[PDB]
Protein backbone atom coordinates (compact mmCIF):
# COMPACT_ATOMS: atom_id res chain seq x y z
CA UNK A 1 0.00 0.00 0.00
CA UNK A 2 2.11 3.31 1.54
CA UNK A 3 5.79 2.89 1.56
CA UNK A 4 8.05 4.51 3.94
CA UNK A 5 8.71 7.79 4.55
CA UNK A 6 12.19 8.21 4.98
CA UNK A 7 13.75 10.61 7.63
CA UNK A 8 17.92 10.57 8.81
CA UNK A 9 18.56 12.02 12.84
CA UNK A 10 22.34 11.47 11.96
CA UNK A 11 22.96 7.83 12.69
CA UNK A 12 23.91 4.80 10.76
CA UNK A 13 19.64 4.45 9.20
CA UNK A 14 16.38 6.21 8.71
CA UNK A 15 13.41 5.94 10.78
CA UNK A 16 9.96 5.85 9.24
CA UNK A 17 7.72 8.74 9.57
CA UNK A 18 4.23 8.10 10.01
CA UNK A 19 1.90 10.95 11.01
CA UNK A 20 -2.27 11.46 11.49
CA UNK A 21 -2.89 11.18 7.87
CA UNK A 22 0.25 8.76 6.73
CA UNK A 23 1.92 5.52 7.91
CA UNK A 24 4.00 2.93 5.60
CA UNK A 25 2.19 -0.06 5.76
CA UNK A 26 1.84 -3.59 3.67
CA UNK A 27 -1.10 -4.81 1.55
CA UNK A 28 -3.03 -7.97 2.64
CA UNK A 29 -0.71 -11.50 2.26
CA UNK A 30 -0.33 -12.59 -0.98
CA UNK A 31 1.55 -15.47 -1.59
CA UNK A 32 2.67 -17.02 -4.85
CA UNK A 33 2.54 -20.90 -6.78
CA UNK A 34 4.81 -23.41 -5.96
CA UNK A 35 8.56 -23.08 -7.91
CA UNK A 36 8.13 -19.14 -6.81
CA UNK A 37 9.84 -17.21 -3.39
CA UNK A 38 8.43 -14.40 -1.44
CA UNK A 39 11.17 -12.05 -0.80
CA UNK A 40 11.09 -9.03 2.06
CA UNK A 41 14.05 -6.95 2.39
CA UNK A 42 15.33 -4.23 4.76
CA UNK A 43 18.81 -2.33 4.20
CA UNK A 44 21.07 0.07 6.24
CA UNK A 45 20.60 2.41 3.18
CA UNK A 46 17.03 2.72 3.22
CA UNK A 47 14.74 -0.04 2.16
CA UNK A 48 12.48 -1.48 4.71
CA UNK A 49 10.48 -4.80 4.39
CA UNK A 50 10.71 -4.36 0.32
CA UNK A 51 8.52 -7.19 -1.32
CA UNK A 52 10.24 -9.20 -4.50
CA UNK A 53 9.73 -12.52 -5.90
CA UNK A 54 11.90 -14.95 -8.21
CA UNK A 55 12.31 -19.19 -9.32
CA UNK A 56 13.15 -21.32 -7.32
CA UNK A 57 14.67 -23.66 -10.37
CA UNK A 58 15.74 -27.40 -10.38
CA UNK A 59 19.81 -25.92 -11.80
CA UNK A 60 22.29 -24.72 -9.39
CA UNK A 61 24.27 -21.61 -10.48
CA UNK A 62 25.40 -20.42 -7.18
CA UNK A 63 29.17 -21.54 -6.23
CA UNK A 64 29.32 -19.69 -2.96
CA UNK A 65 27.28 -20.74 0.64
CA UNK A 66 24.62 -23.00 0.64
CA UNK A 67 21.66 -23.27 3.19
CA UNK A 68 20.09 -26.67 2.85
CA UNK A 69 16.29 -26.87 4.52
CA UNK A 70 15.82 -30.18 6.26
CA UNK A 71 12.54 -30.51 6.63
CA UNK A 72 12.57 -33.91 8.58
CA UNK A 73 14.97 -32.34 11.64
CA UNK A 74 12.15 -30.47 14.00
CA UNK A 75 12.62 -29.08 16.89
CA UNK A 76 10.29 -26.58 18.67
CA UNK A 77 6.97 -24.81 17.85
CA UNK A 78 6.81 -20.94 18.11
CA UNK A 79 4.51 -19.41 20.28
CA UNK A 80 4.82 -15.48 18.77
CA UNK A 81 6.24 -12.26 19.15
CA UNK A 82 5.26 -9.03 20.69
CA UNK A 83 5.92 -5.91 23.09
CA UNK A 84 4.70 -4.46 26.34
CA UNK A 85 1.70 -2.42 26.84
CA UNK A 86 3.70 -0.70 29.99
CA UNK A 87 2.02 2.74 31.37
CA UNK A 88 5.01 4.77 29.71
CA UNK A 89 3.77 3.14 26.27
CA UNK A 90 0.17 3.74 27.20
CA UNK A 91 0.89 7.16 27.62
CA UNK A 92 3.07 8.21 24.65
CA UNK A 93 0.34 6.08 22.30
CA UNK A 94 -2.83 8.25 24.05
CA UNK A 95 -0.50 11.41 23.81
CA UNK A 96 -1.27 11.07 19.64
CA UNK A 97 -4.38 12.26 17.83
CA UNK A 98 -6.85 9.36 17.15
CA UNK A 99 -6.02 8.51 13.36
CA UNK A 100 -2.30 8.67 14.49
CA UNK A 101 -2.92 6.15 17.73
CA UNK A 102 -4.91 3.78 15.10
CA UNK A 103 -1.86 3.44 12.37
CA UNK A 104 0.40 2.57 15.24
CA UNK A 105 -1.56 0.12 16.60
CA UNK A 106 -2.36 -1.09 13.10
CA UNK A 107 1.75 -1.06 12.65
CA UNK A 108 2.68 -3.80 14.88
CA UNK A 109 -1.04 -5.50 15.05
CA UNK A 110 -2.55 -5.79 11.93
CA UNK A 111 -2.02 -7.82 8.93
CA UNK A 112 -0.57 -4.50 7.33
CA UNK A 113 1.63 -4.01 9.90
CA UNK A 114 4.11 -6.70 11.43
CA UNK A 115 1.31 -9.09 13.46
CA UNK A 116 2.26 -8.83 17.09
CA UNK A 117 0.40 -11.79 19.13
CA UNK A 118 2.04 -11.53 22.24
CA UNK A 119 1.23 -8.20 24.53
CA UNK A 120 3.16 -8.15 28.41
CA UNK A 121 1.44 -6.59 30.44
CA UNK A 122 3.18 -5.30 34.12
CA UNK A 123 0.72 -5.94 37.12
CA UNK A 124 1.16 -2.29 38.22
CA UNK A 125 3.97 0.14 38.64
CA UNK A 126 7.08 -0.24 37.40
CA UNK A 127 10.41 2.01 36.52
CA UNK A 128 8.12 2.88 33.05
CA UNK A 129 5.33 3.90 35.40
CA UNK A 130 4.99 8.35 36.20
CA UNK A 131 4.31 7.14 39.54
CA UNK A 132 4.57 4.29 42.46
CA UNK A 133 1.88 2.34 43.38
CA UNK A 134 -0.11 -1.21 43.40
CA UNK A 135 -3.29 -2.65 42.84
CA UNK A 136 -3.35 -2.72 47.54
CA UNK A 137 -1.54 -0.01 48.52
CA UNK A 138 -4.09 0.38 51.61
CA UNK A 139 -1.91 -1.43 55.18
CA UNK A 140 -3.08 -4.91 56.41
CA UNK A 141 -5.65 -5.40 53.97
CA UNK A 142 -4.69 -9.20 54.01
CA UNK A 143 -8.05 -10.71 52.28
CA UNK A 144 -7.74 -7.28 49.36
CA UNK A 145 -11.03 -6.04 50.16
CA UNK A 146 -9.42 -2.66 48.44
CA UNK A 147 -8.00 -4.31 45.81
CA UNK A 148 -8.37 -2.13 42.57
CA UNK A 149 -7.35 -0.86 39.21
CA UNK A 150 -6.10 2.66 39.19
CA UNK A 151 -6.56 4.85 36.02
CA UNK A 152 -3.32 3.44 34.25
CA UNK A 153 -5.63 0.28 33.66
CA UNK A 154 -8.56 1.31 33.04
CA UNK A 155 -8.14 4.51 30.63
CA UNK A 156 -5.16 3.82 29.31
CA UNK A 157 -3.45 0.15 29.18
CA UNK A 158 -6.65 -1.93 28.71
CA UNK A 159 -8.54 0.75 26.29
CA UNK A 160 -5.83 0.29 24.35
CA UNK A 161 -4.92 -3.32 24.68
CA UNK A 162 -8.63 -3.79 23.10
CA UNK A 163 -7.85 -1.69 20.13
CA UNK A 164 -4.77 -4.15 19.63
CA UNK A 165 -7.25 -7.23 19.84
CA UNK A 166 -9.86 -5.82 17.72
CA UNK A 167 -7.36 -4.98 14.83
CA UNK A 168 -5.46 -7.52 15.12
CA UNK A 169 -5.60 -10.82 12.49
CA UNK A 170 -4.76 -13.53 14.86
CA UNK A 171 -5.41 -14.57 18.22
CA UNK A 172 -3.09 -12.54 20.71
CA UNK A 173 -1.67 -13.98 23.99
CA UNK A 174 -1.44 -11.96 27.45
CA UNK A 175 1.18 -12.30 29.90
CA UNK A 176 1.15 -10.30 32.97
CA UNK A 177 4.39 -9.41 35.70
CA UNK A 178 4.53 -7.98 38.77
CA UNK A 179 7.19 -5.42 39.89
CA UNK A 180 6.30 -5.35 43.66
CA UNK A 181 4.02 -6.15 46.15
CA UNK A 182 2.14 -3.82 48.65
CA UNK A 183 5.08 -2.41 50.69
CA UNK A 184 2.87 -3.78 53.96
CA UNK A 185 4.39 -7.20 52.49
CA UNK A 186 7.91 -6.55 52.37
CA UNK A 187 10.87 -7.13 54.51
CA UNK A 188 11.87 -3.62 54.04
CA UNK A 189 8.52 -1.55 53.67
CA UNK A 190 9.74 0.15 49.93
CA UNK A 191 9.03 -0.60 46.77
CA UNK A 192 12.38 -0.90 46.22
CA UNK A 193 15.75 -1.37 47.67
CA UNK A 194 16.37 -5.37 48.85
CA UNK A 195 13.70 -6.59 50.01
CA UNK A 196 11.12 -9.46 49.80
CA UNK A 197 8.14 -11.05 51.19
CA UNK A 198 7.65 -11.14 54.78
CA UNK A 199 8.06 -14.29 56.59
CA UNK A 200 8.09 -18.04 55.55
CA UNK A 201 5.67 -19.69 52.18
CA UNK A 202 2.52 -20.78 53.26
CA UNK A 203 2.16 -17.69 55.57
CA UNK A 204 -0.33 -14.71 55.43
CA UNK A 205 1.88 -12.48 53.69
CA UNK A 206 2.73 -15.16 51.03
CA UNK A 207 -1.23 -16.28 50.60
CA UNK A 208 -2.02 -12.45 50.66
CA UNK A 209 0.20 -11.78 47.65
CA UNK A 210 -1.00 -15.19 45.64
CA UNK A 211 -3.85 -14.25 45.74
CA UNK A 212 -3.13 -11.07 44.61
CA UNK A 213 -2.39 -12.63 41.39
CA UNK A 214 -5.78 -13.90 41.21
CA UNK A 215 -7.53 -10.29 42.02
CA UNK A 216 -5.58 -9.26 39.18
CA UNK A 217 -6.89 -11.75 36.53
CA UNK A 218 -10.41 -11.13 38.19
CA UNK A 219 -10.35 -7.57 37.63
CA UNK A 220 -9.16 -7.83 34.22
CA UNK A 221 -11.67 -10.55 33.49
CA UNK A 222 -14.41 -8.17 34.58
CA UNK A 223 -12.88 -5.73 31.35
CA UNK A 224 -13.43 -8.97 29.48
CA UNK A 225 -9.59 -9.80 29.10
CA UNK A 226 -8.04 -13.05 29.99
CA UNK A 227 -4.46 -13.99 30.25
CA UNK A 228 -2.75 -16.87 28.69
CA UNK A 229 0.37 -16.69 31.27
CA UNK A 230 1.93 -14.78 34.32
CA UNK A 231 5.26 -14.86 35.46
CA UNK A 232 6.08 -15.51 39.62
CA UNK A 233 7.97 -12.60 39.33
CA UNK A 234 9.82 -9.57 37.15
CA UNK A 235 13.52 -10.36 37.61
CA UNK A 236 13.28 -11.16 41.17
CA UNK A 237 16.67 -11.54 41.39
CA UNK A 238 17.36 -7.71 41.26
CA UNK A 239 15.12 -7.07 44.87
CA UNK A 240 18.06 -9.07 46.56
CA UNK A 241 20.94 -6.13 45.63
CA UNK A 242 20.86 -3.63 48.15
CA UNK A 243 19.73 -0.54 47.01
CA UNK A 244 17.81 -1.27 43.55
CA UNK A 245 16.44 2.08 42.43
CA UNK A 246 13.22 0.81 40.89
CA UNK A 247 10.10 -1.68 42.31
CA UNK A 248 11.20 -5.20 42.68
CA UNK A 249 10.45 -8.00 45.14
CA UNK A 250 13.40 -10.10 45.68
CA UNK A 251 13.16 -14.11 45.54
CA UNK A 252 16.20 -16.18 45.74
CA UNK A 253 15.06 -19.65 43.48
CA UNK A 254 14.68 -21.22 46.45
CA UNK A 255 11.96 -18.81 47.90
CA UNK A 256 10.29 -18.90 44.26
CA UNK A 257 10.52 -22.44 44.23
CA UNK A 258 8.53 -21.99 47.93
CA UNK A 259 6.10 -19.27 47.30
CA UNK A 260 4.68 -21.66 43.80
CA UNK A 261 4.90 -24.53 45.50
CA UNK A 262 2.97 -23.39 48.79
CA UNK A 263 1.02 -20.41 47.53
CA UNK A 264 1.13 -18.91 44.07
CA UNK A 265 0.74 -22.79 42.20
CA UNK A 266 -2.29 -23.73 44.28
CA UNK A 267 -4.00 -20.66 44.80
CA UNK A 268 -4.39 -20.23 40.86
CA UNK A 269 -5.06 -23.56 40.40
CA UNK A 270 -7.86 -22.87 43.12
CA UNK A 271 -9.38 -20.45 40.95
CA UNK A 272 -11.54 -19.74 37.78
CA UNK A 273 -8.20 -18.65 36.00
CA UNK A 274 -6.35 -22.56 36.67
CA UNK A 275 -6.11 -22.38 32.97
CA UNK A 276 -3.62 -19.60 32.96
CA UNK A 277 0.24 -20.61 32.46
CA UNK A 278 2.54 -20.07 35.42
CA UNK A 279 6.21 -19.11 33.89
CA UNK A 280 9.02 -18.90 36.35
CA UNK A 281 12.46 -16.96 36.17
CA UNK A 282 11.42 -13.85 34.21
CA UNK A 283 15.14 -12.98 34.51
CA UNK A 284 18.78 -12.99 32.95
CA UNK A 285 19.75 -16.13 31.48
CA UNK A 286 22.60 -16.37 33.42
CA UNK A 287 20.79 -17.52 36.20
CA UNK A 288 20.18 -20.81 33.64
CA UNK A 289 20.37 -23.52 34.34
CA UNK A 290 20.43 -23.06 38.02
CA UNK A 291 17.78 -21.42 39.13
CA UNK A 292 15.87 -24.14 36.60
CA UNK A 293 17.63 -26.88 38.85
CA UNK A 294 16.29 -24.98 41.67
CA UNK A 295 13.14 -24.91 41.16
CA UNK A 296 11.98 -27.49 38.83
CA UNK A 297 13.98 -31.17 40.66
CA UNK A 298 11.07 -29.87 43.63
CA UNK A 299 8.00 -32.30 42.02
CA UNK A 300 5.65 -29.78 44.03
CA UNK A 301 6.84 -26.69 42.51
CA UNK A 302 7.53 -28.36 38.92
CA UNK A 303 3.86 -29.37 38.38
CA UNK A 304 2.75 -25.85 38.18
CA UNK A 305 5.71 -24.14 36.27
CA UNK A 306 4.71 -24.18 32.59
CA UNK A 307 7.93 -22.75 31.38
CA UNK A 308 10.73 -20.63 31.91
CA UNK A 309 10.99 -16.44 31.20
CA UNK A 310 14.28 -14.65 30.16
CA UNK A 311 15.39 -11.49 29.72
CA UNK A 312 18.27 -10.24 27.33
CA UNK A 313 19.67 -7.71 29.01
CA UNK A 314 22.48 -10.37 29.97
CA UNK A 315 23.04 -12.03 27.12
CA UNK A 316 26.44 -11.51 25.84
CA UNK A 317 28.29 -12.90 29.15
CA UNK A 318 26.56 -16.13 29.12
CA UNK A 319 26.51 -17.91 25.66
CA UNK A 320 23.39 -19.82 24.30
CA UNK A 321 24.57 -23.16 24.66
CA UNK A 322 25.57 -23.28 28.68
CA UNK A 323 22.45 -21.71 29.12
CA UNK A 324 19.42 -21.94 26.94
CA UNK A 325 20.86 -25.17 26.03
CA UNK A 326 21.61 -26.65 28.75
CA UNK A 327 17.94 -25.63 30.30
CA UNK A 328 16.80 -27.55 27.72
CA UNK A 329 18.72 -30.63 27.88
CA UNK A 330 18.24 -30.38 31.85
CA UNK A 331 14.60 -30.31 31.30
CA UNK A 332 13.33 -30.74 27.91
CA UNK A 333 10.05 -30.51 28.83
CA UNK A 334 9.88 -26.76 29.87
CA UNK A 335 9.48 -24.35 27.14
CA UNK A 336 11.86 -21.49 27.58
CA UNK A 337 10.45 -18.17 25.81
CA UNK A 338 11.91 -14.65 25.71
CA UNK A 339 9.61 -12.38 28.08
CA UNK A 340 11.50 -8.68 28.12
CA UNK A 341 14.16 -7.50 25.66
CA UNK A 342 15.26 -3.41 24.95
CA UNK A 343 18.34 -1.43 24.10
CA UNK A 344 19.23 1.61 26.15
CA UNK A 345 19.32 0.64 29.54
CA UNK A 346 22.88 -0.81 30.05
CA UNK A 347 25.09 2.64 31.17
CA UNK A 348 27.08 3.94 27.78
CA UNK A 349 24.39 3.35 25.90
CA UNK A 350 22.64 6.63 24.94
CA UNK A 351 18.99 6.15 25.40
CA UNK A 352 16.94 6.73 22.43
CA UNK A 353 19.29 6.54 18.57
CA UNK A 354 16.33 7.31 15.71
CA UNK A 355 17.88 5.66 12.66
CA UNK A 356 20.22 3.21 14.60
CA UNK A 357 20.74 -0.43 12.12
CA UNK A 358 22.81 -1.40 15.24
CA UNK A 359 20.24 -1.84 17.64
CA UNK A 360 18.01 -2.99 14.79
CA UNK A 361 20.53 -5.88 13.90
CA UNK A 362 20.90 -6.51 17.42
CA UNK A 363 17.36 -7.75 17.88
CA UNK A 364 17.07 -10.02 15.29
CA UNK A 365 20.29 -11.18 15.79
CA UNK A 366 19.41 -12.19 19.58
CA UNK A 367 15.87 -13.65 17.97
CA UNK A 368 18.15 -15.51 15.50
CA UNK A 369 20.05 -16.88 18.48
CA UNK A 370 16.82 -17.96 20.50
CA UNK A 371 15.34 -19.61 18.25
CA UNK A 372 18.57 -21.97 17.69
CA UNK A 373 18.67 -22.95 21.11
CA UNK A 374 14.52 -23.72 21.70
CA UNK A 375 13.14 -20.84 22.44
CA UNK A 376 9.59 -20.21 21.15
CA UNK A 377 8.67 -16.86 21.50
CA UNK A 378 10.21 -13.05 21.89
CA UNK A 379 8.47 -9.99 23.48
CA UNK A 380 9.69 -6.85 23.31
CA UNK A 381 9.84 -4.30 26.14
CA UNK A 382 8.20 -0.89 25.82
CA UNK A 383 5.77 -1.14 22.80
CA UNK A 384 6.24 2.90 22.30
CA UNK A 385 8.63 5.89 23.69
CA UNK A 386 9.17 9.61 23.80
CA UNK A 387 12.32 10.83 22.06
CA UNK A 388 14.08 10.96 25.43
CA UNK A 389 13.36 7.15 25.89
CA UNK A 390 10.73 7.84 28.80
CA UNK A 391 8.82 8.60 30.57
CA UNK A 392 9.94 6.86 33.70
CA UNK A 393 10.36 7.86 37.19
CA UNK A 394 13.61 6.81 38.11
CA UNK A 395 15.22 7.92 34.45
CA UNK A 396 15.40 4.36 33.51
CA UNK A 397 15.67 5.85 29.73
CA UNK A 398 16.07 3.47 26.92
CA UNK A 399 14.82 2.73 22.97
CA UNK A 400 12.10 1.36 21.33
CA UNK A 401 11.40 0.33 18.22
CA UNK A 402 8.64 3.22 17.97
CA UNK A 403 9.39 7.08 19.14
CA UNK A 404 6.52 9.08 19.55
CA UNK A 405 7.10 12.64 19.45
CA UNK A 406 3.64 14.55 20.65
CA UNK A 407 4.54 17.97 19.73
CA UNK A 408 4.35 17.24 16.25
CA UNK A 409 1.56 14.25 16.16
CA UNK A 410 4.37 11.95 14.74
CA UNK A 411 5.39 8.93 15.61
CA UNK A 412 8.94 6.96 14.21
CA UNK A 413 9.72 3.11 13.24
CA UNK A 414 12.84 2.06 13.79
CA UNK A 415 15.46 -0.13 12.22
CA UNK A 416 14.82 -2.32 15.46
CA UNK A 417 10.70 -2.44 14.34
CA UNK A 418 11.57 -3.94 11.11
CA UNK A 419 14.14 -5.94 12.32
CA UNK A 420 11.66 -7.60 15.02
CA UNK A 421 9.01 -7.63 11.71
CA UNK A 422 10.57 -9.65 9.89
CA UNK A 423 9.93 -12.11 12.20
CA UNK A 424 6.78 -11.44 13.94
CA UNK A 425 5.38 -10.91 10.41
CA UNK A 426 6.40 -14.22 8.63
CA UNK A 427 6.23 -16.57 11.72
CA UNK A 428 2.43 -17.23 12.69
CA UNK A 429 1.97 -18.69 15.87
CA UNK A 430 2.73 -22.68 15.58
CA UNK A 431 4.87 -22.70 13.49
CA UNK A 432 7.69 -25.15 14.21
CA UNK A 433 11.78 -24.70 13.79
CA UNK A 434 13.29 -27.29 11.23
CA UNK A 435 16.53 -27.82 10.50
CA UNK A 436 18.45 -25.37 8.13
CA UNK A 437 22.35 -27.01 7.24
CA UNK A 438 25.41 -24.67 5.97
CA UNK A 439 27.51 -25.98 3.89
CA UNK A 440 30.68 -24.41 5.17
CA UNK A 441 31.48 -21.63 7.40
CA UNK A 442 29.77 -17.63 6.56
CA UNK A 443 29.18 -14.44 8.63
CA UNK A 444 25.14 -14.62 8.37
CA UNK A 445 22.63 -15.62 10.75
CA UNK A 446 20.14 -18.21 9.54
CA UNK A 447 17.32 -19.64 10.73
CA UNK A 448 13.83 -21.81 8.83
CA UNK A 449 10.87 -22.66 10.36
CA UNK A 450 7.79 -24.67 9.00
CA UNK A 451 4.02 -22.43 8.98
CA UNK A 452 1.73 -24.45 10.46
CA UNK A 453 0.47 -25.74 6.39
CA UNK A 454 3.76 -26.56 5.80
CA UNK A 455 5.15 -24.01 3.58
CA UNK A 456 8.69 -22.53 4.71
CA UNK A 457 10.11 -19.83 6.11
CA UNK A 458 13.74 -18.99 6.22
CA UNK A 459 15.31 -15.52 7.91
CA UNK A 460 18.92 -14.79 6.78
CA UNK A 461 20.22 -11.62 8.66
CA UNK A 462 24.10 -9.89 7.58
CA UNK A 463 25.64 -8.21 10.09
CA UNK A 464 29.13 -7.18 7.93
CA UNK A 465 29.41 -4.94 5.04
CA UNK A 466 30.54 -7.73 2.46
CA UNK A 467 27.31 -8.59 -0.45
CA UNK A 468 26.95 -12.39 0.51
CA UNK A 469 26.09 -14.86 -2.71
CA UNK A 470 23.48 -17.18 -0.96
CA UNK A 471 21.90 -20.25 -2.44
CA UNK A 472 19.07 -21.73 -0.38
CA UNK A 473 18.08 -25.12 -1.35
CA UNK A 474 14.74 -27.15 -0.39
CA UNK A 475 15.18 -30.85 -1.73
CA UNK A 476 11.65 -30.85 -2.59
CA UNK A 477 11.22 -27.59 -4.36
CA UNK A 478 15.13 -26.73 -5.91
CA UNK A 479 17.39 -24.13 -5.33
CA UNK A 480 16.70 -20.45 -4.57
CA UNK A 481 20.10 -18.18 -6.25
CA UNK A 482 19.77 -14.92 -4.14
CA UNK A 483 22.31 -12.36 -2.43
CA UNK A 484 22.58 -11.67 1.13
CA UNK A 485 23.71 -7.70 0.96
CA UNK A 486 25.63 -6.12 3.72
CA UNK A 487 23.68 -4.66 6.47
CA UNK A 488 20.46 -6.58 5.53
CA UNK A 489 18.25 -8.59 6.77
CA UNK A 490 16.00 -11.19 4.56
CA UNK A 491 12.60 -13.19 5.38
CA UNK A 492 12.22 -15.82 2.52
CA UNK A 493 8.94 -17.58 1.97
CA UNK A 494 7.85 -20.02 -0.64
CA UNK A 495 5.30 -23.00 -1.18
CA UNK A 496 6.53 -26.33 -0.65
CA UNK A 497 3.58 -28.21 -2.48
O1 LIG B 1 12.68 -1.36 32.72
C1 LIG B 1 12.63 -2.81 32.61
C2 LIG B 1 11.82 -3.42 33.77
O2 LIG B 1 12.04 -2.67 34.93
C3 LIG B 1 12.38 -4.87 33.83
N1 LIG B 1 13.65 -4.91 33.01
C4 LIG B 1 14.01 -3.50 32.77
C5 LIG B 1 14.87 -2.94 33.95
N2 LIG B 1 16.28 -3.22 33.65
C6 LIG B 1 17.07 -4.26 34.15
C7 LIG B 1 18.34 -4.16 33.54
C8 LIG B 1 19.58 -4.98 33.67
C9 LIG B 1 20.66 -4.74 32.79
C10 LIG B 1 21.84 -5.47 32.84
CL1 LIG B 1 23.13 -5.05 31.66
C11 LIG B 1 22.04 -6.50 33.77
C12 LIG B 1 20.97 -6.74 34.64
CL2 LIG B 1 21.16 -8.02 35.83
C13 LIG B 1 19.77 -6.02 34.60
N3 LIG B 1 18.20 -3.05 32.69
N4 LIG B 1 17.04 -2.55 32.76
C1 LIG C 1 1.46 13.73 7.25
O1 LIG C 1 2.15 12.79 6.48
C2 LIG C 1 2.31 13.00 5.04
C3 LIG C 1 3.39 12.00 4.64
O2 LIG C 1 4.68 12.62 4.57
C4 LIG C 1 2.69 14.47 4.63
O3 LIG C 1 2.49 14.67 3.22
C5 LIG C 1 1.87 15.45 5.47
O4 LIG C 1 2.29 16.81 5.28
C6 LIG C 1 1.99 15.11 6.94
N1 LIG C 1 1.50 16.20 7.80
C7 LIG C 1 0.35 16.28 8.49
C8 LIG C 1 0.19 17.50 9.29
O5 LIG C 1 -0.53 15.39 8.44
NA1 LIG D 1 19.67 8.53 11.72
NA1 LIG E 1 23.69 -26.95 2.64
NA1 LIG F 1 4.10 0.11 33.59
NA1 LIG G 1 -1.19 -0.81 36.22
NA1 LIG H 1 5.31 8.12 43.80
NA1 LIG I 1 -6.47 -0.11 45.77
NA1 LIG J 1 -4.46 -13.91 26.42
NA1 LIG K 1 4.43 -3.91 40.12
NA1 LIG L 1 1.76 -5.37 41.91
NA1 LIG M 1 20.37 -12.24 29.99
NA1 LIG N 1 11.66 -0.22 25.57
NA1 LIG O 1 7.29 -3.56 20.23
NA1 LIG P 1 0.94 -19.53 5.02
NA1 LIG Q 1 25.68 -11.65 10.51
NA1 LIG R 1 20.15 -10.78 4.22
Amino acid sequence: ARPCIPKSFGYSSVVCVCNATYCDSFDPPTFPALGTFSRYESTRSGRRMELSMGPIQANHTGTGLLLTLQPEQKFQKVKGFGGAMTDAAALNILALSPPAQNLLLKSYFSEEGIGYNIIRVPMASCDFSIRTYTYADTPDDFQLHNFSLPEEDTKLKIPLIHRALQLAQRPVSLLASPWTSPTWLKTNGAVNGKGSLKGQPGDIYHQTWARYFVKFLDAYAEHKLQFWAVTAENEPSAGLLSGYPFQCLGFTPEHQRDFIARDLGPTLANSTHHNVRLLMLDDQRLLLPHWAKVVLTDPEAAKYVHGIAVHWYLDFLAPAKATLGETHRLFPNTMLFASEACVGSKFWEQSVRLGSWDRGMQYSHSIITNLLYHVVGWTDWNLALNPEGGPNWVRNFVDSPIIVDITKDTFYKQPMFYHLGHFSKFIPEGSQRVGLVASQKNDLDAVALMHPDGSAVVVVLNRSSKDVPLTIKDPAVGFLETISPGYSIHTYLWHRQ
